[PDB]
């Protein structure tokens, strides 16, 4: 019952790497993905066994996490681990993108996603939810391939480098660099997706890390 295989498959998917079957999943993951540990506060890489680090476990350990204050806790995740794992996508020795795990509360469930970000630290190349428990046909449509496709090319930050992603009720404008369509008939799940990015792009999330990525830190 190791569903770390589904997690590896989802990381490969959002990275744009086609893999079919459990054997090919592991082989391509080992060839092309480099898990790394990141200190959230500084954005620096840290030493440690990134492949076996359990961020969910750390997030509830007194010595490994912090309680978020009510004002900080935009995504309603209650606590944040000190250290997170990210997944570098490798093309030879070059890093072509970085996959970030994010999570936040929906209407019924804690929703966990991977977001693939280019080496400008701003442009999204892929999004996939890998654990969510919203209602099938309503909030569960965060898994719809057409909704995920809308994220490609969107920018996380504006030119003041402040978080700018918006989940737009009724649908985003055609020209929008920052707007993504909300889920029709499921506004409350949609607000949870919004809150997830509000937290994870800010100062208590991957904000510091994505500043380092922007300034050339992955190559
Ligand atoms: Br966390």
């Amino acid at each position: 019952p190791g569903h770390l295989r589904d997690k590896q498959s989802k990381i490969l998917q959002v990275a744009g790497i086609e893999a079919k079957g459990s054997k090919q999943i592991v082989e391509l993951f080992n060839k092309s993905i480099e898990p790394r540990l990141v200190d959230f506060n500084t954005g620096d890489f840290v030493e440690g066994d990134a492949a076996n680090y359990d961020q969910r476990k750390a997030a509830k350990e007194a010595s490994e996490s912090i309680k978020l204050t009510a004002e900080q806790d935009k995504a309603k995740i209650q606590r944040r681990a000190n250290v997170g794992v990210v997944y570098l996508v490798k093309d030879g020795d070059k890093t072509s993108k970085v996959i970030l795990p994010v999570h936040g509360n929906g209407l019924w469930s804690m929703m966990y996603a991977f977001v693939a970000v280019e080496t400008d630290g701003n442009t999204v190349s892929g999004l996939t939810y890998y654990e969510q428990g919203e209602t099938p046909g309503l909030g569960g449509e965060v898994e719809n391939p057409a909704w995920r496709a809308q994220w490609v090319g969107k920018k996380l930050f504006d030119e003041n480098h402040k978080p700018a992603i918006k989940i737009v009720k009724g649908g985003a404008p055609q020209g929008s660099e920052h707007g993504v369509d909300g889920l029709s008939g499921a506004t409350l799940t949609s607000n949870g997706v919004q809150n997830t990015f509000d937290f994870w792009l800010g100062d208590m999330g991957f904000g510091p890390f994505l500043t380092k990525v922007r300034d050339g830190g992955l190559n």
